[PDB]
């Protein structure tokens, strides 16, 4: 008798704060390297999740898979069944904005999308997928204390990684979207539904237009930077 | 000599920071009561605008009329022709959230809408009308310094004041929309287009569901609180 | 205790026929220059309205502001609270039709739009914003009696004055839209809702494509013609 | 080698004015009873068309079938290949409006629809399918001369005769749509495209809501009245 | 009193299997040349329908007119009032697929559309208009036994014969749509609603892209082949 | 240098026929229990994939994760980079159809969806996500050979596992959708784009309306029946 169809953890096995990334093997890397006394609490569908502490405060980390439907399943369950209060997505993104650089960590204030899931929640109208202000502020303040450069602004969550859509990148750049990814627009409205909190921070792994990609060391530095920001933010939340 | 079809002001007559409200007569009240050395710089269409200083820093205040098309005209012109860098909308709103109370100040992080103007900017997709983070932060910090409680969260900008739409308020409440008004979803994407900043702060003048309305006395107090917050925030911007 | 949130007029203070234009100062010019014994009946938000007589018939004139949400507020109130029976919008427009010229007055039979307000009235379907036939006929017949040439046909009401939409003008021209403005599509469905009458007459102030503008002299001549047409039509309604 | 895929008539075989009804056997009845020197000029797909004179004026009559796609084929061809200048649809309709009574003649000023064909012509926006004003006026004046009462107003053209859509009739009634049928919203924009004229006149054969239906005698009398109005109107066009 | 508004047939007059084509004169040709003892059961609006036998099994054939609204009327009535169990549409189509050739028989597994009728059945979502598998298989096996090559795949049902839509033919070709016609996407969901069966078989009369058209003789050969396939399939259904 | 961002396999590591299920641990179970000489060819993101032979025929099996965006990534890569020709999804589903029962095997002919990805492929129109007929037929014939009853018909692929949508189940049931799942509508159009083949077979693990759920014992039996049907079908393709 599993608590959810997608998660073998028992109620209480997840901390009130959860970091989530798309790759479950990355969740394990975070738990093994940054958490104290981490225990694996889920492996259903290989979607590894862990719970331990960071500087004495309980903290969990878990994979969410790729795309809005996948993160919607895991986040709904975490808020509803596991009584999680705060989820921070930590991920990678592409960028179309020339002012955004690979060494920039992107702190997401809101996310647009080409999915229908939010129109369906608000009678077909425009529903902004909006990060919680305390979470954003904790991330901004942590990056400043750590002397890590950031960009703060809008993400765009797409259902199609292999985009064929002409004019999209130009419009995203015109309105200064800083990150293109695939999940955050699904996370924020679920947090709203449960009266809980969510945010998102992403590292830039490539310039979508120029097709220039970040080097392995740039990815290492930005990943460490992002994860240090997120972990410190958890102490304020 | 009309610099724009809707504004007789000369280039340079507006400060880089502008407070805007719907009622041009309220803009005049703000200029007369809170600005030093305010001079009227526009009266086309009766949409009064003024420029003076607040605690020594140049500041303008101007009416924007009712609805997304009206504020879009004035804000597009201010950013493009008058080289304004920051617009803060100051207004009243209704609330559907039982946790928001009349006489509460609402600071807007993002705004939904039933307008089509943002779909038309982003190839028909979901484009969240999102406030600039430094503007939100300045408003939140000023309200804290003044010991004024705030709600920080989503607004909903409607085209239709006299709504006939069943189920809408219930959906807005379920996802913890804090403010219902008519303009901010039109302002924020224009600020994006010009690489500039915008935000919005509103006082709650009625609970849409319960139909409880703020007394004239409550409205006066909440307007005074809100305007002091916005004015103090301009010093940080 | 104001009769509406946007209008200090008492019931009865408005005549059954009202001319409306976007600019309240132009409403004042019409009242002062063409109405006999005009009285100001509203100044809330600077949205001036007046009531007098024209050739013995009571007649009012009032501004409606810019855009569909603004005219919707004022027209809903006039039909509902003030029991107005006929509103004729008088305005200016742009043209894309090479057959329409600046010396032409445009009498609007129906208006398209990029707004969502009419889809929301009819379960998402196409709802044509349609002028009342008796009002259209009165305007056409008055222009003939005054020997003023007119174009009679479709308008297009846009939410965005500063349009960036490619291909729009070409389609409008292909289907012989005679006028581009910003309000009439919101007015006609509200008249329908209250079982009342509405129409629209506009002067051509510029060719959108060439960016050709009417001279100030041409504007004054066409305004005098349009107002002469509208005032005479009120005698037939 | 047929002039079109759907019409064996030669160019010139159609008069510049055409009456069209849905039933080709009704077109034959009109030709046999009201036209002089009539000859059949089409029988492709049983869609009978005829050309003769009415009181000295050349006139054709032809069936158009059921639904927007069907009338769109025939009307496009008549305007483009056969150089027709005016089409008047003559038909029956259902009504939801309590002020409209069975055996009332309905003269259509514009038509709504649940079809996509007009969004596709105007970049997804609202395109009002609008009758030509001279055609409308000619119909109104003809009925006036024959002392036949008329309703003048909006129709609604649906793709689905067998509606299952809850709330539609109530919305149509709220906004005083006078006629529900299946074709006119497809006709008027095609006329626009070719710089030509179109109109529609319908008799009420039933009350959709109450299911009160017109008797056979009411049907014959209302058809006789309608067709005389349409024929007399052609003399002014 | 007619059993339906569009059909004078009495209950029982239609066999449980009906072939339908757009042209009622083609339905008469099929009845005269391939059915034994055919009886005309409808001629309302010239939409001829017939009932006889094919190799001892009862079979009907009837016209459906042009477009989704027209077939929807006739098919709903046949399934609902006349208790028909299986309808097979027999027709012609255009092709965009370079692998499909004039005189190729296309058996339709599903059909896309630019109509709104199926979104209106499934809360605005994507509802695939899908042929019944036993009907598809019966057609496939009959063509094999007759040694007639077939293409099996998707059709696209358009509301607009005279297309002006740029990019449509390329997208249809990109996704291997094999047939462009105007009715099947309206037929299949009505069959679903009544728990009944439907299919479609079409012959390619022209390449829409290359504009190659089938010769008059090739059309007769391909019609004979298609009709032979359909009649044989009824023996298995 | 990985052949794709999501797959470490080299080109040639995948067989031309691939079975895909959502759970990567189920793919491993399939490979270990039914494939001879299975080799792991991918483990990126824990999304295990394997290649071996089934009764001498090369066959791969791999997880696709949850939701249309996830399967779209993996399927696009398999067809485009790895030159796969046939993908069969094997899964579980819920049903709303009163004729479908838990432990029923469902073979999917076409899939509806609430996702936007297929509208974006076909100019906003209705694009039916349609299984390849040869694949459907092979699955149907295999189930017949094994004496396993099957239901053949429409699926519905949703983005939202935790549905809150009123009326959806009733409409799905009215039009006899037999299976509700989350991926197949994304798979079929990608196969089309690449000129390749796709299908789907699912076992019913619960009735959404009656809330009957299959026992763990019934689930294993239905999984075993389904997988044997799919494996045998690959020998015919």
């Amino acid at each position: 008798h599993m608590a959810t169809p997608h998660n073998s953890a028992k109620v209480g096995d997840f901390a009130e704060t959860v970091l989530m990334c798309g790759d479950p093997l990355r969740a394990k890397l975070i738990a093994d390297n940054y958490l104290e006394n981490a225990k694996q609490v889920n492996s259903v569908r290989g979607m590894l999740g862990f719970t331990g502490t960071y500087k004495g405060k309980p903290l969990s980390v878990m994979g969410h898979g790729m795309g809005i439907p996948s993160i919607s399943i895991y986040a709904e369950e975490l808020y509803n069944v596991y009584k999680v209060k705060t989820i921070i997505r930590v991920g990678t993104c592409g960028t179309v904005d020339p002012n955004v650089h690979v060494r920039d960590v992107c702190i997401v204030t809101a996310s647009g999308t080409d999915s229908n899931v939010n129109r369906m929640r608000l009678l077909g109208h425009d529903f902004p997928a909006t990060a919680n202000f305390e979470v954003v502020s904790a991330l901004v303040e942590s990056a400043k204390a750590l002397n890590i450069p950031t960009q703060v602004g809008k993400a765009y969550s797409t259902d199609i990684f292999y985009s064929k859509e002409q004019g999209l990148n130009e419009a995203l750049a015109q309105y200064h979207f800083i990150a293109v990814e695939m999940e955050s627009a699904g996370l924020f409205p679920i947090a709203d539904y449960y009266g809980a909190r969510a945010g998102c921070i992403c590292t830039v792994s490539d310039h979508i237009i120029t097709h220039e990609s970040a080097t392995p060391e740039e990815r290492q530095t930005s990943f460490q930077n992002m994860i240090k920001i997120a972990l410190e933010a958890t102490l304020k939340l």
